[PDB]
Formats: C-alpha cells, structure tokens, sequence
C-alpha cells in the first residue's frame, strides 16, 4: 500500500521474503547498505527474484531499464498501471503487480522506540494536543508496545489527560488485548485511527496526529546537528515514508499535446499548482502548459525544469506573465556531456527575440560561485513593458552530491534575497536546475528556512522535514537525497552561527 519500502532489509532477506511470502509479480523496494542514493526494486517473476537498480545522485530516481522518476511512489504507481513497460536487459517484461508490505514501524512519525511512559507523558503534556499520540516499547513487558494518547481541552487544569494502551506482540501479530490481531503496528494504528477505542466512561481515544519531534529552536540547531550526526538517515527515512500521501494528479503534463514539453516524461507538475500560461498563440492548440509549479511558503517561487529548445519561448512567457524579476539557475548548461538546460539568454551585450518576447543581456558580472546576468525583458511591439530580470547562475554545484560547505550557497541566496526585496511588487523568484526538483527544491527549502531566521531572528522555531513535506505537496519530489537533506541543515546551521558571531 504505502508499505512496499523496506528500510532495514538485506538482499537475501528481500529474496527469501519474495520467495516465501510473495508470488510472481510481488515486489518491494529497499535502500543499499553501502551507497546512499542507491536503491533496489526487488521483483519476483517466473519463480525467481530479479533486482533492479535505481540510482539517485540528486536530480531524479533513475531506474535501470526504465524511466526517471521524482519519487519512488510515483515510480511504483507508473509501473503498477503500465505492465510490459518495465523491461529486463533481455527485453522481457517485468510486472509489478503485488506490493509486499513491510512490518517495520521505525519510519512512522508516531513510533518512538525506546521511551518510558514518564517521558511520554512529559512530551504529550509539553508538545501534545488533543488527539496527539505515539507508540513506544513497553518497559513493564519486554517485547510489547504501548500506545500513548492525549485527550481533552487545548485551552494544566486537569481536563486533559494521557491514556496508555498496552499493545501485545504475539507471534509477530499485534493486538490491544482483544479483537483483531494485526500484521504490523502500522495496521493496528491505522485501524484505531479509523475505528477509535472508547473508554468505559466514554472518552474516545482519538488518534488525530503524531507527536512533533522534528521542530527545534533555531538557536539550538548546533545541538540537533551534533545529535543527528550519530540519525539524519532515520529522520530523512520518516520524511520519505510520507511521500505516499502526495500522489496528486498531473493530468495536464500527461496530455499528448504536452509530451515533448517535459524534459523527463514522468516528472510532471501537479495540476493544482502548475503555472498556467495565458495569451498563447491562437494557432497552437495547447499553449497554456509549462513544466513549472508555484511554491508558496506555508515571497513565493516558481520551481521549473531547465528549458528545452522548444520550451524557451514558453519560459519567457512565464517570466513575463508572472512578473518575475529574479531567476535562479543551479545547473551548468552541460554536465557529464549531457544538456541539462538550453541557453535561453542572449550573450553579453546581445539582444534576442524569443517568440513575442525580446531579451537584452545588458551586463554580466562574475563572482566566485556564480555569474549574474542583467537582462531586460519586454514584449515585442510594446516598449513600456520592459523590466529588468536578474539571472543568478550558480556554476560550481558539484556534478554529483552537494557542496562540502554551505557558505557559497548562503552568500548566493542572500544576494538573490536582497535583489528580490529591492524590486517593488516583483513576482515569484524562478528557480530551475535540470528536472527542477532536486537542486531546485534544495535551494528553495534553504531560502524559506533562512527567511524565517531573517524575519524572526535566532530565537524562532524551524522544522526542516515539515518545510520539505509542505514544498513536496506543491511539486513532486522536491529535495531528492539524504545528502541534500543534510546540506539544508548544514546551511541553516552556518547561517545561525554567523548571526551569533555578531
Ligand atoms: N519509506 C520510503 C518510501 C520511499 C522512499 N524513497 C527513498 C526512501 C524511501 N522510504
């Protein structure tokens, strides 16, 4: 369902699982132990298991002998609807039919593992609300679990309370002492989230939301980073597990008429946040589509792909229409010999027409990590529509992974920030890389987080994974890898330490 990912399995456990508990068409996904960014899709077919490698270096999930995807969930959805579409090197079809579910609860937000009832009561009392709950290992009955839930009023008078429900684990099935025996804690929790338990005297044990364990005071960032450095992996895992909630429709990008406007055919903008282009060529049957989404913190952004030859004109329609005055480009045009973005700006001192739009490149300035290009955009035939668009082109991002130090990125975003804020009623900041989800998401999330610290100073609340999940609900797969997740925390930490130095 949303449990086909096995975070702690090994290759051999995965084979035995598929062979003992699965059938032909059964599959699961799992991480490599050794090489973060590597994943395996394990699949039973013809009474044997095939392992298909998936690689992610920061831009997308690349399935060997398949396509590129924004998220593993989107990959799984695509092949569970397209059979015969995943091919072996033989050229034979590999069918994904029957997800093989994982029982491991460590990636669930509500699971806290080693925690006493006393620390649970303190956290629910401090951080918890009516319906806030967690699951923990039992102290009194080793091997069992306990569900702890706060109920009552959110307005220490005693009309709130915490109730602890024993969960028995008996032959790898879980129960609350009567009724149904569940295959996983996840199934138990989902069941009593639907069909809540009622105490003898009426209190309904509503399981509304897990306890928040990721929010920190920005001033204590150093403690959390030290703490997460011995983990980052589990926190990222918990976040990744939540991507099964985000399979929003992308129908406009899947239209025949829009196919060749996507750099990657399965990395598409969500319908609900896509940038819609108005004023199109009346001849062009579909002229309203670009692979771009509005991103609102919840200053806005447009997250988009690097231009194709045939979408350059669309890109400039978008910039013009949305009144954007700043463009952030986080890729070189070419990396590893592959075009990542076509050159959609004119050479310095030159002027080019891109369909109905004209752009002049007034001046380039080189800095250590970036080039700034001062561009003037206007509509042909209409002189008083000219506005300056500042393209900040970050040029030193490594081909794979992330930079070792966040200083160049932070200086770059500070400059982008001051430029944006200097322009009265500027539209959203446009941000793009290649596919528009990995680097792009990383730069956007860092900018959202630093902006909070900018407004509210060092004694304010930040929550990295909730920020990422919020951005991921507006464009598929924003922030691609654990290295990018760690870099975000590194970037915030550096920003905070520099304020404290003053
Ligand atoms: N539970 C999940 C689901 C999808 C994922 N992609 C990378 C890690 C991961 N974990």
């Amino acid at each position: 369902s949303r449990r086909w990912f096995h975070p702690n399995i090994t290759g051999v456990e995965a084979e035995n699982l598929l062979l003992t508990r699965g059938v032909d068409g059964s599959f699961l996904a799992r991480p490599s132990k050794s090489n973060p960014g590597d994943f395996t899709l394990s699949v039973r077919r013809n009474g044997a298991v095939t392992h298909i490698k998936i690689q992610n270096t920061g831009d997308y999930y690349d399935l060997y002998g398949g396509e590129k995807f924004a998220t593993l969930a989107e990959l799984v959805q695509y092949y569970m609807e397209h059979h015969g579409q995943l091919k072996e090197k033989n050229g034979d079809v590999i069918e994904l039919k029957y997800p093989l579910n994982c029982a491991d609860p460590t990636s669930e937000r509500w699971f806290h593992g080693h925690l006493s009832g006393k620390e649970a009561e303190k956290l629910l009392t401090e951080k918890g609300k009516h319906g806030s709950f967690l699951v923990r290992e039992s102290q009194s009955h080793p091997g069992d679990f306990v569900l702890s839930v706060r109920t009552g009023d959110d307005k220490n008078d005693g009309k709130s309370k915490v109730t602890h429900v024993m969960i028995r684990c008996q032959e790898l099935k879980y129960d609350v002492g009567g009724g149904e025996r569940f295959d996983s804690l996840t199934d138990l929790v989902e069941h009593y989230k639907k069909n809540p338990m009622v105490e003898t005297l009426g209190t309904v044990l509503q399981l509304k939301q897990p306890l928040n364990t990721t929010r920190i005071n920005a001033a204590e960032i150093e403690s959390r980073v030290r703490e997460l450095s011995k983990g980052f992996w589990e926190e990222f895992e918990t976040l990744q597990q939540q991507e099964c909630k985000l399979l929003y429709s992308r129908k406009e990008g899947q239209r025949q008429e829009n196919k060749n406007k996507n750099r990657y055919k399965n990395i598409l903008p969500f319908d609900h946040t896509r940038v819609v282009l108005h004023d199109g060529d009346p001849n062009e049957p579909v002229s309203d589509y670009i692979n771009a989404n509005i991103i609102m913190p919840e200053k806005s952004y447009i997250a988009t792909q690097g231009c194709l030859q045939n979408t350059v004109n669309d890109f400039w329609r978008m910039v013009f229409q949305e009144n954007s005055r700043v463009i952030v480009m986080t890729t070189k045009e070419v990396e590893r010999g592959k075009s990542k973005c076509v050159k959609y700006w004119p050479d310095e001192y030159a002027l080019k027409e891109y369909g109905v739009m004209r752009v002049r490149n007034v001046k380039e300035s080189a800095a250590h990590d970036y080039t700034l290009r001062e561009l003037k955009l206007s509509k042909v035939g209409q002189g008083n529509t000219e506005r300056t668009v500042w393209q900040y082109h970050f040029r030193t991002w490594p081909d794979h992974g992330v930079p070792s130090d966040p200083g160049g990125v932070l200086d770059f975003l500070e400059e982008v920030h001051h430029k944006q804020e200097s322009i009265m009623d500027a539209g959203p900041v446009v941000v793009h890389c290649s596919a528009g989800i990995g680097r792009t998401g990383t730069f956007i999330v860092i900018d959202i987080l630093i902006d909070i610290i900018r407004e509210k100073g060092v004694d304010c609340d930040i929550d990295v994974p909730k920020t990422i999940q919020m951005v991921r609900s507006q464009r598929s797969g924003m922030v691609q890898t654990e290295a990018q997740y760690r870099f975000i925390y590194m970037a915030v930490q550096h920003y905070i330490e520099t304020l404290q130095r003053r």
